[PDB]
């Protein structure tokens, strides 16, 4: 009875340090108006009359003096804005219902977490992508809480309770999901319905807990029905992270994604356990069907992850090359300091501020970079499969 | 089904990754281990004396034993592996640890928190241990038996181009239940460091995982979920080694269960971080219940204790207040020494070696930082081997 003893000190512990993180409760990027012109279907002359119209309307713009005077310190939504003032329709114009994105990989290490984080900053931040105006949603659903830490700033979660795990369970309306468990992250246009350890409990008593408060449902289409569905007209893309563990949680997200991309490491022997698990996927799928819900599955993208010059990676990239065929990303994310660095402070390589990064400012944009680059081939690739 | 495609050109890829590994199966040669002693550096160690160990070389010799010696001087040197000098501890008749205990001891270093350094203590705990200069005297035969999919464990101990894939596993051996024979002959295998084996886990043992109760069922009818580990792998091996290790994931799933129910003693890595330390906070405090899960559900526990230890720590201020913490939380039962952050366990970590089976004069870095990992990773090594040994004789 000696951990019991123990037990009981580490319980005094939490419900203090718990009160700690409670007691405790901004995004960089800013464009000068002549950086607009850079962008997409915008110029340096029809940017001046947008502003110009807009403002003699009672618009006002952001801005920042630089000195003396004062300039314009554009933010998304004003950029967001111009576009919709010059009759630029945005992605939900074309798309009605939300589109659940699931990067996944049986094999961890893999860049899972931050090629899903990566992914939804990236994407809404897109130089090219902000006419689209896109609003990303990212569940996670690994106890170990990897995207929940990157996506809203550590002295903010904390001690989260309010789980994606618990939602499925609680079975809440949308209002109540959007009001309650979902929270904004760093990046406006992008949320995060968070996890906790104690998310690792509900995994594995997901049976019977299942029998209790939710009678009678599908246990694998709990995320799909309960959560996903009631949101389908708020987002644009959910994106859905689980740990690499063969559980309820990726059963569920699994049941619920459009479509599934594979990130493929380097090194011989983490791609071979890889291709295990991209082999035994389309028997996974069929389990989940032959008992209750079916998989509306589309396709399984792959793409290669902290790739390098080493002769063995040249070969892993080859042979994946080989089995994805057409179903390769042309475009795939390179291993780079600025994804360690961010890595360590669980910040995201397009929300960490670079007059705050510690490291070289050139390593930050090359990965910042490299994750834009990695979107835009996402969402383009996504855009064929939807319009065909 | 352009789902099936790829899964059908993966497997074949499959096939053709495999007999490539197949081959380049090197055989792992028990004196390629890089540590060797000058004879007169024994003296050095404990009992041994420049003098007593000429006496015994010279009488050993005499009995036909062969040192493997160099052909270099005008008459060999004697380049003494470890095991030499083990015999020599033997031949002036100190016991070994076998002489002192009867079955293996079940050490599991465990934490629902993932990150915390449970792999690199366990795997840092063996090595470390077998070839603490302190402890050679004791000639330990030490087990880590890997039941995480992810198979960190099972790569930290063996050449990438001595264990490539992984067929026969653990969570293989648990539901094949074999007979001791062919756990020694077929599902161990040996690590870098002579003494120190590895019973291997694949990821193929995630569906395993995922399908433990329909597979218990249909190949080990009868018998108790939680207790296979213990039962069908451990009790046959309590006489071939003196420790055995269990890693395992963050997962609260079967393996995470059998293993606890086959502990004699559970170490448990605390993290600096506040957020990872509450939530280390979160699993010790929900030990009782899992293990009275595991009670009413059928086999019984033997956990002796929970001994805690620092992971990772820094000289950070922050650090020192969650060390306070926990001293608070474990009190008696907190390690006297600590794993500290050091770049020899990272750089380390990169090419999957071990502070100890890593070469120093290949280490691409600072020779000082392999030397003080490997120092600290000695000094946490001892205090686990001195904790068990009061433990274990009171
Ligand atoms: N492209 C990259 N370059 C450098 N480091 C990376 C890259 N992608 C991921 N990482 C780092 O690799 C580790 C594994 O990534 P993670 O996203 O947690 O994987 P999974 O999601 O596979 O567990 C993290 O410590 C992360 O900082
Ligand atoms: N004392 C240490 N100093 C520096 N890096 C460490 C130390 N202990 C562990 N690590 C590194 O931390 C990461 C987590 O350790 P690992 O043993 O894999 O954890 P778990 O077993 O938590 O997955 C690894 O990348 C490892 O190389
Ligand atoms: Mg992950
Ligand atoms: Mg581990």
């Amino acid at each position: 009875s000696q951990l019991h003893k123990v037990a009981q000190r580490a319980n005094r512990m939490l419900n203090v340090l718990t009160e700690q993180v409670q007691l405790q409760k901004e995004f960089y990027q800013v464009y000068a108006k002549a950086a607009l012109a850079k962008l997409p279907l915008l110029t340096r002359a029809n940017v001046d009359y947008a502003v110009s119209e807009m403002e003699e309307k009672g618009y006002v713009f952001d801005k920042r003096p630089a000195g003396s005077s004062m300039k314009y310190a554009m933010s998304i939504q004003n950029i967001i804005d111009i576009y919709e003032h010059r009759g630029v329709p945005k992605y939900r114009d074309r798309y009605s219902e939300a589109y659940v994105i699931f990067i996944s990989n049986l094999k961890g290490g893999v860049s899972k977490t931050v090629s899903t984080v990566s992914l939804a900053h990236a994407m809404r931040a897109h130089p090219h992508l902000l006419m689209e105006d896109l609003r990303i949603l990212v569940i996670d659903l690994d106890p170990q809480s990897s995207a929940t830490m990157f996506l809203s700033h550590k002295h903010s979660i904390g001690i989260v309770n309010a789980t994606s795990a618990q939602a499925m369970l609680q079975n809440v309306s949308r209002e109540e999901l959007l009001e309650e468990f979902i929270v904004p992250s760093v990046v406006p246009g992008v949320d995060v319905m968070p996890a906790s350890i104690d998310d690792a409990f509900i995994a594995s008593d997901w049976r019977e807990l299942c029998n209790e408060h939710l009678p009678g449902q599908n246990i694998h289409a709990v995320l799909k029905e309960n959560v996903i569905d009631k949101l389908k007209s708020d987002y644009d893309f959910i994106l859905v992270d689980s740990g690499p563990h063969l559980d309820a949680f990726l059963k569920n997200a699994l049941a619920s994604a459009n479509i599934l991309f594979t990130p493929l490491p380097p090194a011989t022997v983490d791609f071979h356990s890889s291709l295990k698990y991209v082999a035994r996927l389309p028997e996974l799928v069929k389990l989940i069907s032959d008992e209750g819900c079916e998989c509306q599955l589309a396709t399984n993208i792959g793409f290669m992850s902290k790739l390098s010059n080493k002769a063995d990676h040249k070969y892993c990239h080859s042979l994946a090359k080989e089995v994805f065929g057409g179903d390769m990303l042309d475009v795939f994310l390179p291993r780079l300091d600025g994804f360690e660095r961010c890595g360590e402070s669980f910040d995201t390589v397009i929300s960490a501020n670079p007059a705050t990064y510690v490291g070289s400012a050139d390593a930050l944009k090359n990965a910042r970079i490299a994750a834009e680059d990695f979107a835009k081939a996402v969402f383009d690739r996504i855009e064929f499969i939807r319009s065909n």
